């Protein structure tokens, strides 16, 4: 599949949804982007940084009226250069679920309430990407 790239959620999301997304970390990456978006609005940035101040750190977000808001950030990081992974997003009642290759890795609450808006899923960075689907659970 092309990078980047936008994955249509009819309808959007709901709690049981689970999408998965399955690719490869270029050799050389710096950064990986899933944004779930409202509109304009991103109502979940899940942001693997391979270098910020020579750290690995996953950056979690919220855009709203083009402003960031409070970033939650995580210092576990799955990810490897050059390595292929799975990352899952299971769509739960209060928060997203992220499991990266079939381990837990982190929850991020609903800050965007209207979840049957959020109808675009945008996926770039530094990957190979071989397959983007969804499915309820
Ligand atoms: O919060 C997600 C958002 O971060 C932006 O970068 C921030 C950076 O994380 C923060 O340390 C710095 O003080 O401000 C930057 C700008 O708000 C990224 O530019 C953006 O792409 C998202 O990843
Ligand atoms: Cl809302």
């Amino acid at each position: 599949l092309i990078v980047p790239y936008n994955l249509p959620l009819p309808g959007g999301v709901v709690p049981r949804m689970l999408i998965t997304i399955l690719g490869t970390v270029k050799p050389n990456a710096n950064r990986i982007a899933l944004d779930f978006q409202r509109g304009n609005d991103v109502a979940f940035h899940f942001n693997p940084r391979f270098n910020e101040n020579n750290r690995r750190v996953i950056v979690c977000n919220t855009k709203l009226d083009n402003n960031w808001g409070r970033e939650e950030r995580q210092s576990v990081f799955p990810f490897e250069s050059g390595k292929p992974f799975k990352i899952q997003v299971l769509v739960e009642p209060d928060h997203f679920k992220v499991a990266v290759n079939d381990a837990h890795l982190l929850q991020y609450n609903h800050r965007v309430k209207k979840l049957n808006e959020i109808s675009k899923l945008g996926i770039s960075g530094d990957i190979d990407l071989t397959s983007a689907s969804y499915t309820m659970i």
